């Protein structure tokens, strides 16, 4: 705290910086747009240490990195004031700000949840939004009592604003998971035109439970509907039937192909592992097929599914740090994009894209001359899922035919009772984020 810690930047703008002060500890850490970028910067605290990129890039920021130690040694010798190096993130401030703003206004008041934006061709993390958030300036206070009181307030806050919901928490994906169920069926040789039940309810095999379509209505006015029709209408019973037909092994395999049940690589922030669950029986499989039972995904993992489809079936390794520089801004490291895995063939990726273009069309915040591929849904949660307001999800990419951005929006307890899927509140948040990305 004696030496000038380096900066965390986005789009040429400062997210975190240190100012020389009269403190016993001379350098005070400052977060000029603190709640918005907290999930990216984290905090750097005298009594509570560091989190997020302050922690992950500590050796660069504090100047103790081996790659930098030639410069700090030169500084001591010469007499010149030392400086830590800089961390240049992949975040686009316009996109981050739009996601944040949309989350703050999107639930007739502020929304709890997360927004993630990814660049599908590279894996750049363009936004990482969590809500509610907190002010890292509080924990950067040099007053022990100011820090301790903030710490206690945040710890006791039942909305847990310290949590980075985008990467650290998993949620049932609900209806968005029909993307995976569909992908698994398509790879196993199902076609978009094949006929599935339009029934308003479907018994789950080997149990007394039944699953019903959202709103309790039949999928259409015919005995059956095409897989394509069921997807765009997001009819539950058709996907229960389809998933059970496709089988637990195939669903597990497709989930894995899309990054579930694999420990995520650091971004350099650690990401919670997403899972399809063990799928112990066919009742469970039924529920898994519409993203319930034990299926649990981070918002980043759901953005990644959308980004993978957007990028022709190839998953790019997501990353948050584009480059590291010295105090004098000379290059230390530049992140190179990496093809992590092919999840799905280009043909399946295209079929899923077409299905998702159809679902989007089935419109608050639509963008003139921009075709969006999306999936909106709800997700039951907790120990009383039938009564608790479900989550609202939107996953999407655009322009659908040559994508530049993929998004996931999770609005906790944001589910609808009137809209076509019941996830409508999440949709215009996603579109505002896409609009910001494409401006």
């Amino acid at each position: 705290y004696s030496r000038q810690r380096g900066q965390i930047t986005a789009g040429g703008q400062l997210l975190a910086y240190s100012v020389a002060t009269d403190g016993r500890f001379r350098f005070l850490r400052v977060y000029p747009n603190p709640e918005v970028y907290a999930p990216v910067t984290g905090f750097y605290s005298l009594r509570y240490s560091s989190t997020a990129l302050e922690r992950a890039e500590d050796p660069i920021l504090n100047g103790s990195d081996r790659r930098l130690f030639g410069r700090r040694l030169a500084d001591f010798f010469t007499g010149r004031d030392p400086r830590g190096g800089n961390v240049d993130t992949t975040i686009n401030p316009r996109i981050q700000q739009a996601g944040w703003d949309a989350m703050q206004q999107g639930c007739y008041g502020p929304c709890k949840g997360a927004v993630v934006a990814l660049e599908p061709s590279t894996g750049k993390i363009l936004a990482l939004v969590s809500s509610p958030s907190y002010d890292p300036n509080l924990l950067a206070s040099h007053n022990p009592e100011v820090q301790a009181q903030a710490w206690q307030r945040l710890g006791d806050n039942p909305a847990s604003p310290l949590t980075n919901r985008a990467i650290s928490e998993t949620y049932p994906p609900g209806s968005t998971f029909k993307v995976i169920t569909t992908a698994a069926a398509l790879a196993a040789g199902a076609t978009e035109t094949e006929q599935l039940t339009a029934a308003p309810t479907i018994p789950l095999p080997g149990s007394t439970a039944q699953l019903e379509n959202y709103g309790g209505a039949p999928c259409g006015d015919e005995p059956t509907v095409s897989l394509r029709e069921a997807f765009v209408k997001s009819c539950n019973t058709a996907f229960v039937q389809l998933g059970i037909r496709t089988g637990a092994d195939a669903l597990r395999s497709m989930a894995r192909a899309f990054g579930l049940d694999s420990p995520p690589r650091p971004t350099p922030l650690q990401v919670a592992e997403s899972t399809v669950g063990p799928i112990p029986d066919s009742a469970a499989l039924g529920m898994t097929s519409i993203g319930q039972k034990d299926v649990a995904l981070t918002p980043l993992a759901n953005a990644e599914i959308a980004a993978t489809i957007a990028n022709g079936g190839i998953t790019m390794r997501p990353y948050l740090v584009g480059s590291l520089k010295g105090p004098d801004l000379a290059n230390i490291s530049t992140t190179v994009r990496y093809q992590q895995r092919r999840a799905v063939s280009p043909q399946v990726a295209a079929k899923l894209t077409e299905l998702m273009v159809g679902a989007e069309k089935v419109q608050k915040g639509a963008i003139p001359g921009v075709q969006i591929a999306s999936k909106t849904g709800t997700a039951e949660h907790g120990t009383d899922p039938r009564h608790t307001p479900p989550h609202a999800w939107y996953i999407a990419f655009a322009p659908a035919q040559a994508p530049k951005v993929a998004v996931a929006v999770l609005v906790e307890n944001g589910a609808d009772r009137l809209s076509a899927t019941g996830g409508a509140l999440a949709a215009p948040i996603g579109r505002a984020v896409i609009e910001a990305a494409l401006q």
